[PDB]
């Protein structure tokens, strides 16, 4: 073409096709094969020569963070949207420090990965958070994927941040009011009880 394609947009198109897993998995301090990591540093041209040090590679690692999230902010922005939603599994035993700061209001929860949500949906799971967003915040959809359909994605950037604003246990007289509020995948199964909270929480 007349043009090449950035640096940071082709990382953003790498990423969300075939990186996002290890990259996700370095930055979440969770297990991950330096193996694949390197390969990955050395064919994007984040390091020439393997890594001789341990900051040497965490900094090739952080240039290529910078590439993705760099492309991302450059998509356009939504501001029509208001909230967006997430599912996930708070009540694993493994997570019961996760959940513990999830479940404080006042708390402010630390996203070191990429953090991925809809504007359309929230996939049934024990806790559902419904996410309030401020004006000029970093998510933005991303394009049609291979992988998926039915919903959109609003990917964030690293270290977002959400304050625990409101916790809605399935106990609470509070708590279809705010379901009602909250688009879910389907949730007519036979098992009436997968949901056991809902958390409203900002984007800082």
């Amino acid at each position: 073409g007349s043009h090449m394609i950035s640096k940071a947009d082709e990382a953003l198109r790498y990423y969300s096709a075939q990186g996002y897993t290890l990259l996700n998995n370095y930055l979440r301090d969770r297990p991950y094969k330096q193996r694949e990591a390197i390969d990955t540093l050395l064919s994007r041209s984040y390091l020439n020569d393997e890594p001789t040090s341990a900051g040497e590679f965490d900094k090739a690692m952080k240039a290529y963070v910078a590439d993705v999230e760099a492309g991302l902010a450059k998509l356009p922005a939504s501001p029509e949207l208001s909230f967006v939603y997430r599912g996930l599994a708070l009540d694993k035993p493994e997570l019961a420090a996760l959940k513990e700061q999830f479940t404080g209001v006042g708390n402010i929860v630390v996203e070191p990965g990429f953090m991925s949500t809809s504007p359309d949906k929230a996939w049934v799971n024990d806790t559902l958070l419904k996410i309030r967003l401020p004006a000029g915040h970093g998510g933005r959809l991303l394009g049609d994927a291979a992988h998926f359909k039915g919903e959109a994605e609003m990917l964030f950037p690293t270290q977002t941040r959400l304050r625990v604003d409101r916790v809605v246990s399935s106990t609470s007289g509070d708590f279809d009011t705010l379901l009602n509020t909250i688009p879910t995948s389907d949730n007519a199964s036979d098992n009436r009880n997968r949901i056991k909270r809902l958390i409203e929480v900002s984007v800082l």
